[PDB]
């Protein structure tokens, strides 16, 4: 028995665990055997091909009771959506600027490696205890190759999906940039645009509707609104890259990971008090 | 306004509290098998949804419990389909039971309306695992698209989850039109009548697919015992909910 499997993580099939020999904490995803095992292998391979501090690491796999268990890097503060849910508070512009700067470095790395995450959302941006954001959940990630310059699979989570992904015209890495723009709105408002309507109705509206904006635009700085606008350019050919968005005034002016300390402490404290009452 | 039962919250009368469409269709319906609109104030169903009952007890439903619930669900579908309405989101989560045990169709958020000029709808809408192949194919569809969703809901009540539940929704949507009709995971656990009922719901051709009126005459449905066989199911689910609420205090 290599791992001591502890509680289920988040607000789900990922569990916290301790490597008995080293004391090291890991996150282990329990794959239900009814999953398409060919998709699981593409996922694992994409994670193995990544060596970046801004991308969650894959450690290994094991079979137990017919299940495949995937051992991955554990990020102490949980996902951005978990932190929003635990504190019952949206994030400040400064907290968003800092998280999106680290998220953009992970996107820049992935896009250099010709990978499209295809599922960028606050739920897939994880923070370690020190406050560093990591791209996670490569379950739906796509790989561009010399023979495949564009992907065609209509996949992702509907509210965050780029118009060109839905249009079935072929798309590339900048589809993650549109998802990043929706994620910025989600971190500021608690939910993406169209969250209250059916996801299949959102699928139909996204290619025809003008780019989404903040629900109350007057509440946000000009740099934040312009950053969201640059992410949500409907033409993928004209859309800014992760490298270019790292130079946007909203991102360039991001304070260090130090400004996330209170955010992380308050969320972890809520989680600990919730666990203490369950005993 | 009391506790949440999502975005729905619980004279002495208990009630449950694009947007125009859900209300318009609900006002046009006057059936004991369809949730009523009061003024969004709606009819409160004591036992919650079928998925809530499965989740609370951590148990799937027996063939007899499914036969009884689907008989009342089919009467609601027969009423809607007579009124030229397509629910488009039939799943256990949208089948509600009152305290007595009567099933009601709920959540008309994505419901469609056929008219003299519009004999078929074209909107690709619903919840992917429950969506009919013709809805996904964009060829135009009618009321029997709810019958396919009902067949998936029968599998969902018996197994706890619809077929392809561990496949990505967006990948499942693309395969449904080319896949053969789904079956039970362990067919040997079920009677010839239940497996044939599911097979009649999951006929890929919508033109050949049985109507709600015809399925009310299927041996699996026709032989449904009264609402009395649901008493223990409802009492056990409500008891779990009450004990869960008591520990939260
Ligand atoms: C490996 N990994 C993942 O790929 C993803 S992607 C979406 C979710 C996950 N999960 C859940 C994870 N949770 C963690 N850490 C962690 C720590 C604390 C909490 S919390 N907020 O419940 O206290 C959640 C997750 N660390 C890493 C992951
Ligand atoms: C009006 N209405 C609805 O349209 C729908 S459609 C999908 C959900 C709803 N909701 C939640 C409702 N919950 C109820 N009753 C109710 C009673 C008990 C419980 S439980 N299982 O949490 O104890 C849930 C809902 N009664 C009615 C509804």
């Amino acid at each position: 028995e290599v791992f001591d499997v502890l509680e289920k993580l988040g607000e789900g099939s990922v569990y916290k665990a301790i490597h008995k020999e080293t004391g090291q904490i890991v996150a282990i995803k329990q794959v239900p055997v009814e999953s398409d095992l060919q998709e699981i292998i593409k996922e694992i391979s994409i994670m193995q091909q990544c060596d970046s501090p801004h991308v969650v690491k894959y450690y290994g796999s094991y079979f137990k009771n017919t299940d495949l268990w995937i051992v991955m890097e554990y990020c102490g503060a949980g996902s951005v959506s978990d932190i929003i849910r635990l504190r019952n508070k949206t994030l400040t512009e400064d907290e968003i600027a800092t998280i999106l700067q680290s998220t953009l470095k992970g996107l820049e790395y992935l896009h250099f490696m010709r990978k499209i995450h295809r599922d960028i959302k606050a739920g897939n941006i994880l923070l370690n205890t020190e406050g560093h954001a990591k791209l996670a959940d490569f379950g739906v990630a796509g790989q561009l190759t010399d023979t495949m310059a564009k992907r065609n699979t209509v996949i992702g989570t509907p509210f965050w999906m780029a118009p060109e992904v839905i249009q079935e015209i072929g798309y590339n890495c900048v589809a993650d940039i549109w998802s990043l723009g929706i994620t910025a709105i989600e971190m500021a408002e608690g939910k993406p645009p169209y969250a209250d309507i059916h996801p299949m109705r959102a699928i139909f509206m996204i290619p025809t509707n003008p780019p989404p904006t903040f629900r109350k635009p007057e509440l946000w700085s000009d740099n934040f609104t312009d950053f969201v606008k640059q992410c949500l350019v409907k033409s993928p050919e004209q859309r800014a890259t992760a490298t270019q968005l790292l130079q946007h005034p909203f991102v360039r002016s991001a304070k260090g990971v130090s400004i996330l300390r209170d955010l992380i402490n308050e969320a972890m404290d809520v989680k600990l008090k919730r666990q203490e009452s369950q005993q």
